[PDB]
């Protein structure tokens, strides 16, 4: 049934993108110093300030986004953004997309490591990076927009 591909993200693309986030949580959890409600300027000024910027799609439909705010040459890349249409959840899109970034990281960055970092409350994101081999390395204090304390769970996967 789904019949993944993968491009670089273009203009075109970002009004698709923006409307992922569904609530104040879901932007949070993937793009903590973006404001509420989101916006195509704040998506492009994320484009801008990162790298790889990916765009996964099925049947015509851009279905998922992500990119690496840190990327470090023959080290790691740290992969965020990372979101998925509400209508196309649950159907391994992130899985796919993860893949791709990995591939990304090993292929252009000569990356040995992948590491995210994941909000408490986000079980989806934590289970899909438990899914996918990343294990838990470290426990950070953030704050949430209500200036509520958070932990933010910083993972990583070898790529190899
Ligand atoms: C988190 C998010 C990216 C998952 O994307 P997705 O394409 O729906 O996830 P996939 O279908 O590829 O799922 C892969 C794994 O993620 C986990 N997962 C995804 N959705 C889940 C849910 N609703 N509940 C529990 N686990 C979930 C599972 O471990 C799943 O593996 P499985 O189906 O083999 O059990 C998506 O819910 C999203 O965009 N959320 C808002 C933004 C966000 O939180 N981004 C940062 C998290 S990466």
């Amino acid at each position: 049934h789904m019949q993944l591909s993968h491009r670089p993200a273009e203009t075109g693309d970002l009004e698709t993108v923006a409307g992922f986030p569904q609530d104040r949580d879901e932007l949070f959890y993937c793009y903590p110093k973006a404001i509420w409600p989101f916006s195509v300027a704040q998506l492009a000024a994320a484009i801008a300030e990162r790298r790889g910027s990916t765009v996964a799609v099925h049947d015509g439909q851009v279905l998922g986004f992500a990119n690496f705010y840190q990327w470090q040459h023959g080290d790691f890349c740290a992969l965020g953004n990372m979101m998925v249409a509400p209508a196309a959840r649950g159907l391994g899109v992130a899985r796919y997309l993860i893949g791709v970034m990995e591939n990304l990281a090993r292929e252009q960055y000569k990356a040995r490591l992948m590491k995210i970092s994941c909000f408490n409350a986000n079980a989806a994101g934590l289970l899909l990076y438990t899914q996918l081999g990343y294990q838990p390395r470290a426990i950070a204090e953030r704050h949430d927009p209500d200036g509520r304390r958070v932990a933010l769970i910083q993972m990583d996967k070898p790529l190899e």
